[PDB]
């Protein structure tokens, strides 16, 4: 469970910083 969140978590600054970033 804990392991989850952290991928989530990263996963949507990551994204972000891609769909922001192009």
């Amino acid at each position: 469970f804990f392991h989850h969140i952290f991928r989530a978590i990263v996963h949507v600054a990551k994204t972000i910083h891609r769909l922001v970033t192009g």
